[PDB]
């Protein structure tokens, strides 16, 4: 899968 990191 993909991913997102919202820091
Ligand atoms: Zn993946």
């Amino acid at each position: 899968g993909s991913n997102q990191n919202n820091f």
